[PDB]
Order: structure tokens, then sequence, then C-alpha cells
DNA sequence: AAATTGCCGAAGACG
DNA sequence: CGTCTTCGGCAATT
């Protein structure tokens, strides 16, 4: 059953080369007028992140997300209130950013409105294809493209700062990878960069158009790929596991409850995918997750799910103070909802499955 | 030093 | 299952 709804969600190679071809051609076009000339962002170079590149996007090929990171040396963190995700950003002269500033701070909201208004001309010149950039959506970091392959497809453009120094504090104790992926993995991720994003903290009904958040798409990506306990799991010498097809159902599951109840527009897949990261350092042996194990994976996924749902509380998996199940970042009778919701699928043999 | 190229793992396709 | 194919990612090369 769980086996036939991943069959129906598995993508299609043909549908994988069209979307691809002409995401491609786009991004390396973006990408190319970014490099030229008097930009500000004239060093952003390309990282690809999100279910797609991470092998866990469902159903088609309509969705692709990319950074251009820009790596921005000298930089001083001051992090905004208690809240671990979010910063300020201050420099350590006649330098590409000097107009961004407010004062002494680097504004996101400038710094991402030049950025954005530079797509918007580029997607303007492309003729061969039809793109449109869509308007923009309140405290995202995202410039999104919509693309008529003839099928729609989103791209979303993430501007990101980078910094080569070690994480800010708020994370020395995220990632709990030591008995999972081991001491190693974690030490070596955490030596790689971090990242922020133009996104805005949300303060009361307003946002701070200076702050930025931070990102782990990166780090996201590496552990999607990288996932077992074994160093062969998944390889073509070693064992397949049901990790990433109990990850597809639950976004399925959410994917599904959301195009018909808008009372749940504040859930996401990053809500999923954060639980599943804590399930997956509760349960990291990779026997665990043996295909024939895979309906008992998604009902203890399902299972603790409700449970952070239950508990106001699901800790980002890189700054475990920062509570995406906040009451103030859902709100309570919303997560009373989709508990309900979540119970009947689950009492009942997921019928939203059928459509 | 932008742009090309080699190399192969991940996973779809099909018997 | 095994074999084949395409795409993505990386960095040496020029
Ligand atoms: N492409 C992209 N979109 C993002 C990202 N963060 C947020 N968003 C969209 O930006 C709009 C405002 O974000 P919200 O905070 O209101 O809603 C998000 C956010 O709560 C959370 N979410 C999603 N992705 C993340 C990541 N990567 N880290 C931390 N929180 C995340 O859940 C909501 C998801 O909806 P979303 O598709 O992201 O839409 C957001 C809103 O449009 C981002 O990093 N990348
Ligand atoms: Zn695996």
């Amino acid at each position: 059953k769980l086996k036939k709804v991943l069959d129906k969600l598995r993508l299609k190679r043909k549908d994988i080369s069209e979307a691809a071809e002409t995401v491609n051609k786009v991004v390396e076009r973006l990408l190319r007028r970014m490099q030229k000339r008097e930009s500000e962002f004239k060093g952003v170079e390309q990282l690809n992140t999100g279910s797609y590149y991470e092998h866990v996007k469902i159903s088609a090929p309509n969705e692709f997300d990319v950074m251009f990171k820009l790596e921005v040396p000298r930089i001083e963190l001051q992090e905004y209130y208690e809240t671990g995700a979010f910063y300020l950003v201050k420099f350590k002269r006649g330098n590409p950013l000097s107009h961004f500033l407010e004062g002494e701070v680097l504004s996101a909201t400038k710094m991402l409105s030049k950025f954005r208004k530079i797509i918007k001309e580029e997607v303007k010149e492309i003729k061969d294809i039809d793109v449109s950039v869509e308007k923009e959506k309140p405290g995202s970091p995202a410039v999104t493209l919509l693309i008529r392959n003839p099928e729609e497809i989103s791209v979303d453009i993430i501007l990101a700062l980078e910094s080569k120094g070690s994480w800010p504090i708020s994370t020395k104790e995220g990632l709990p990878i030591q008995g999972w992926l081991g001491t190693k993995v974690r030490t070596n991720l955490r030596r790689e960069p971090f990242y922020l994003v133009p996104k805005n903290a949300k303060d009361g009904n307003s946002f701070q158009g200076e702050t930025w958040r931070l990102s782990f798409s990166h780090t996201e990506k590496y552990i999607l790929n990288n996932h077992g306990i074994e160093k062969t799991c998944c390889e073509s010498s070693g064992a397949k596991c049901c990790r990433k097809e109990c990850l597809k159902l639950m976004k399925y599951l959410l994917e599904q409850l959301k195009k018909e109840f808008q009372e749940l527009d504040a859930f996401c897949s990053y809500h999923v995918k954060t639980a599943i990261f804590h399930m997956w350092t509760q349960d990291p042996q990779d026997s665990q997750w043996d295909p024939r194990n895979l309906s008992s994976c998604f009902d203890k996924l399902l299972a603790f799910f409700l449970e952070c749902l239950r508990t106001e509380k699901l800790d980002h998996y890189f700054i475990p103070k920062f509570n995406l199940f906040s009451q103030e970042l859902i709100d309570r009778k919303s997560k009373e909802f989709l508990s309900k919701k979540i119970e009947y699928e689950r009492n009942n043999g997921f019928p939203i499955f059928d459509k």
C-alpha cells in the first residue's frame, strides 16, 4: 500500500529531463548576470539546495531551490534578542556593499531589493522561455521565478552571505549526530562555512528589515545524501534503507492536507524534514530503517510528529533553542487542527493518499 | 581565469 | 533483482 503510494510519488525521468534543461538554462543566465560587471553581487557562487537536489522531491519536478552565495569577509554577528536564528550584520571600505548599510548595519531589505531588481531586469530579457518573477512575499528571502515549460515550475533564488568563521554559539549543541553519523562527520560539517539569508525576523505584525536568518541547506543536503550509520547505506555494494521514502510519505501527507485546509498554511515541509532529522538521531541504526519496516517507520514518525504538535515544541535541528512550533510562530489551534487531521488519516489507513 | 571536461554515485526504467 | 541510462557535483585543466 505505502509501496504503491511511493510508486505514484516517484518522479518520471522524462519530466526530470524537460524540467532540468529549462531550469539550468535560466539559472545559469541569472548567475552570469550577477557576475557582470559593476554588480555588487559579482562573486556569487551557486549551490543547489532543497527537496529536488536532496532526492526527496515528490510527484513532479516543479519546484527548484538555488542559493546564490556571496562570501563577505570580516563580519561580526549580533544575535537579534534571544531567537538563536536571527542576527544583525556589522563590518569589522570603498567596498561593494557600502550602500546597503543602514547606519553601521548591513540591511537585509536593501540588499535583497537590489538583488531582486537585477533578476527582474534579466528575466525581462529572456525571450526563448516563458518565465516571470512572482510578486514579493512578506518575510521571504527568495526571489521566486515562475516558469511555464508549459507545465508550471517555481524556482526560488536565495541570496546568501557566506561566512567562513566558526558557527554562532546558538548552534553549539545543535546537529546531535554523534551516535549516528559520528564525531568526525559533525566536526567536519561544522568546519564548513555557515550562511545568512535575508529572511527578516517577525517582530509582532511587522518585520525587522535589517535582520538575517541562519541557513544550513548545505549541511542538510549533505546529510540527506550521507544518511546511514554504515558508509555503504543505499550504495551499490550496500543495503537500501527506507529513510528517504519515509520522509516522502510524510511530505505527501502534509501536502495533501494543505491542499484542502487553509488553516494549515503555517505548516510546511521544513517542519517535516526537521521532525525526521530528530527521528534519525533517535533511531540511528540502519537496521531500524530496513525497507521491510517502512510501515512502522512511517507510524513512528507520525507518532513523534503528533507529540511535537501536542507539546508545542519542535526544536530546529541546528539551533535547539529555536522552537519552530512556538505559540508565536504557529497558533495553538492550528496545531490542534493538524493533530486531529493526522490522527484521522492514521486511524483510517490514509484515505487522503487516494487523492 | 571563465568555460569545458572527466568521473561516478543516485536513482529511474525495464525486463 | 541486474543492467543501463541521465542528471548533479566537483575540481583539474586550459
Ligand atoms: N525558499 C525559501 N523560502 C523560505 C525560506 N524560509 C521561509 N521561506 C518562505 O518565506 C516566507 C516566509 O517564511 P515563514 O517563516 O513565514 O514560513 C516558513 C518558515 O516558517 C519555515 N521554513 C521554511 N523553510 C525554512 C527553513 N529553511 N528554515 C527555517 N524555517 C523554514 O516554514 C515555513 C515554510 O514555508 P515556506 O515555503 O518556506 O514559505 C516561506 C514564506 O513564503 C527559505 O529558507 N527558503
Ligand atoms: Zn540509506
